[PDB]
């Protein structure tokens, strides 16, 4: 036989620990660490997950070559979402020189989103931010003209796509279950929306964006090179990594601000003061806004949108006396690691001061403060994501005041899917400032 790695307790349901991973993934990953240590395992259906935690194990995880731990085929639930379509058999839109423009675009999207708010009212954070980020992502990554042809429908269907990521995907992403069925219908709904837009552009051409370019590409015969399914597949793929992440992070940032009015007041004074120089959001969102940035960092430590990072071992490796065999699913968890007691004093408390100049607990714990991951695969959209949070709230916090419309403890995440979403209701009251 072979040496067995430590295995966390429980996991006696039909698919081992899968059932528990769906109902309470963080509790399960935490128990793995509490019982096994830096290297423990749990069963996800027919796959064994080697969960790593702590600086040393995380370092190995984040510094391993794309040839040692494969990120491909690690997230089987994504295949049906992107589709088989192939256009060209992130980088561009994310170049620094483009940031200024995106910041201006984001400010515009926010103002348009709150345009009808009036003096006072209420909103649900998930509905608001999920939709807002569809508009920010599509406008910045695909084009403003394209976004102007999008409405709440695109948002709703994209949400359905994200919800079609049940852990059962590790059994088979095409299992005949409701969430997967809705997933497929939603994607077809998305393709139809794009097809309608394409037809509208054919009928009355511009007097141009990415869609216009793609629409104009043709094969020999003269027939259009790309179908609506292929283009949609690409657009979906381009917006996925930054949607649910920015959406959730935006909601939690506001939630923590309302939960901690002293930090909220600090941020307000800061914003009012900084923008007193008369420079635009496109200027300030790309520069230092310390109080808000520290609130964001702490929000990300406590509420990382990706609670688990997956890889597929392509060989045999040794991590702290433990053997990883090729074929094993190897994982790291920002959820668990970001709260390691030793690395972050009072890990369960919201303390943006951790990131202040003299403390910088984020830079000090290079292998455990991992909301954006680390190493070679560190989130490439990190700078954009931070800029977006800066731009969104520079507008929101200066225009309106926000208060929780439900118990502070009632705001929570839904972890029933691999793609974490804020749970509803998430009711918040707003009222114009000044
Ligand atoms: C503040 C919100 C965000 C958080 C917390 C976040 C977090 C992460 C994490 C933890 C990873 C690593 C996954 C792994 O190691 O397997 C990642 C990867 C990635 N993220 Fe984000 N992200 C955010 C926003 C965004 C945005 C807005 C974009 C696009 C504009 C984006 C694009 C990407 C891409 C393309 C990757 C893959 C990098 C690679 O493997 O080369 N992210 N992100
Ligand atoms: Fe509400």
């Amino acid at each position: 036989s072979a040496v067995a790695l430590p295995r966390v307790s429980g996991g006696h349901d039909e698919h081992g620990h899968l059932e528990e991973f769906r109902t309470d993934p963080i509790g399960l990953m935490q128990r793995v660490r509490d019982e096994c240590g830096d290297v423990g395992t749990f069963q996800l259906a027919g796959k064994q997950v080697v969960l790593l935690s702590g600086s040393h194990a995380n370092e190995f995880f984040f510094r391993a070559g794309d040839d040692d731990l494969d990120q491909a085929k690690a997230y089987p639930f994504m295949t049906p979402i992107f589709g088989e379509g192939v256009v060209f058999d992130h980088n561009a839109a994310l170049r620094g020189e483009q940031m200024k423009g995106h910041a201006a675009t984001i400010e515009d999207q926010v103002r348009r989103m709150i345009a009808d708010w009036g003096e006072a009212g209420e909103i649900d954070l998930l509905d608001f931010f999920a939709e807002l980020t569809i508009y920010t992502s599509s406008a910045c990554l695909i084009g403003k003209k394209f976004r102007d042809q999008l409405d709440g429908r695109f948002a709703k269907l994209y949400h359905e796509l994200e919800r079609g990521t049940d852990p059962l995907a590790y059994v088979d992403p095409y299992l005949p279950i409701e969430s997967f069925r809705r997933r497929d219908e939603a994607r077809n709904g998305l393709v139809a929306l794009v097809a309608d837009i394409m037809n509208g552009r054919i009928a009355n051409p511009p007097t141009r964006d990415m869609l216009d370019v793609l629409i104009a590409v043709k094969a020999e015969t003269g027939t259009p090179r790309f179908s609506a399914d292929e283009i949609t597949g690409m657009f979906i793929s381009m917006m996925f990594a930054g949607h649910h992440t920015s959406s959730g992070t935006a909601s939690w940032t506001l939630i923590e601000l309302m939960r901690h009015r002293d930090a909220y007041a600090a941020v307000i004074d800061e914003l009012d003061e900084l923008y007193g120089d008369g420079r635009s959001v496109s200027f300030h969102a790309l520069r230092q806004i310390p109080q808000l940035e520290n609130v964001l960092k702490e929000t990300l430590r406590l509420h990382p949108p990706l609670i688990i990072l997956m890889r597929v071992a392509k060989g045999e490796f040794e991590v702290q006396g433990h053997r990883i065999h090729e074929g094993d699913l190897v994982a790291a968890s920002p959820a668990i690691s970001n709260r390691i007691p030793e690395d972050f004093p009072d890990p369960h408390d919201f303390v943006p001061a951790r990131y202040e100049q003299p403390r910088q607990e984020d830079l000090l714990n290079r292998w455990t403060w991992i909301p954006f991951g680390a190493g070679r695969h560190r989130c490439v959209g990190a700078a954009f994501a931070i800029m977006q949070i800066k731009a969104i709230f520079s507008v929101l916090l200066r225009e309106y005041e926000f208060e929780m419309a439900q118990p502070p403890e009632s705001y929570r995440n839904d972890h029933s899917k691999m793609v974490v979403q804020l749970a509803q209701p998430a009711c918040v009251r707003y009222r114009r400032r000044t």
